[PDB]
DNA sequence: CATCTG
DNA sequence: CAGATG
């Protein structure tokens, strides 16, 4: 956790590159297991050889561990931090809708900056254009005080469209958190569940109210159960307009809401432990349901939930307010 | 995993 | 349809 931090960090650096710049998924996966194992590893790694002793740790990595332990640096690391190509890729990637792949193509056509991008808006798709157009806004965290304003709008709008909807804003917003990255709304309806053959209007209707009142400004991706957009708290009495924020709206069969809501609410560590405990209590859980575990090894059949409460009950545990869902 | 692009 | 992105 700090006893082999650098090592794990370099490894992580190295890995990112293999994957992002080279196309080296193998090597890429290579670095990861390695960090992963050195990460658990209980002692101070004093040498490459010592490391090698571990699984995932090979000759090449043991090598790198030496030079890094030997001198505060790694040549390779040094050469890669320079390399404009590598850096251009780490950079384009920051645009929403540009991934490694697109990054590579862009750079090889010589587009390596924001300006490059603007000049060449034509070679970019809808998501990408949008992503460029709000490069700034999108990198700006979202302060909780804004979140409560967004939430308030969304909830009131869904309500008007149909009293029967059930919307919930998950994420750390939910677990307390002072600011956040984007807004994720978990949506459900009584008239939509597991078997129920669809209802697309279910989602489309909401999305539409949201734009009607101008809260949603652009669409990134709009499916029949998942919507990826851009919203904006209306600018008050003009002088201060708000940054453009990312928003996710997802439709969920009512019969599996609280499991999602539970899940989406995180934190990742929270889930894990809860999940690991579930397993103890003769259960299984995932993003959609909780299932009684047979002894034949496995076995299913969806226990029925009415709240996040039901879930806890089942695994016989302390109902935890979102706030303490930390770890 | 769900959506989009080409 | 494969393949990319979030
Ligand atoms: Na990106
Ligand atoms: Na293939």
């Amino acid at each position: 956790e700090t006893l082999n931090g650098g090592i794990t960090d370099m490894l992580t650096e190295l890995a990112n590159f293999e994957k992002n710049v080279s196309q080296a998924i193998h090597k890429y996966n290579a670095y990861r297991k390695a960090a992963s194992v050195i990460a658990k590893y209980p002692h101070k790694i004093k040498s490459g050889a010592e490391a090698k002793k571990l699984p995932g740790v090979g000759t090449k990595i043991a090598e790198k561990i030496d030079e890094f332990l030997a001198t505060g640096k790694l040549r390779k690391l040094e050469k890669i931090r320079q390399d404009d190509t590598s850096s251009s890729i780490n950079f384009l990637t920051r645009v929403s809708g540009i991934g490694p792949s697109a990054a590579r193509k862009f750079v090889d056509e010589g587009i390596k900056t924001l300006e490059d991008l603007r000049k060449n808006e034509d070679k970019l798709n809808h998501h990408q254009r949008i992503g460029l157009k709000y490069f700034g806004d999108f990198e700006k965290r979202i302060p909780r005080e804004e979140m409560l304003q967004m939430q308030d709008i969304v909830l009131n709008e869904v309500k008007k469209v149909d009293s029967e909807y059930i919307a919930t804003v998950c994420g750390s917003f939910r677990r307390g958190a002072e600011s956040s990255g984007d807004m994720d709304v978990l949506l459900t309806h009584p008239s939509f569940t597991s078997e129920s053959t669809k209802q697309p209007k279910l989602l489309h209707q909401v999305v539409e109210q949201l734009q009607k009142v101008h809260f949603i400004t652009d669409t990134l991706s709009k499916g029949e159960t998942k919507f990826m957009g851009v919203c904006q708290l209306p600018s008050k009495n003009d002088e201060k307009e708000y940054p453009h924020r990312r928003i996710d709206i997802r439709l969920i069969p009512k019969d599996q809401y609280y499991c999602g809501v539970l899940y989406f609410t995180g934190s990742d560590i929270f889930n894990k432990n809860m999940r690991a405990h579930a397993l103890e209590k003769g259960f299984t859980i995932n993003e959609y349901t909780i299932r009684p575990l047979g002894v034949t090894g496995v076995a299913g059949e969806p226990l029925p939930v009415d709240s996040e409460k039901d879930i806890f009950d089942y695994i016989q545990w302390k109902y935890r307010e979102p706030k303490d869902r930390s770890e």
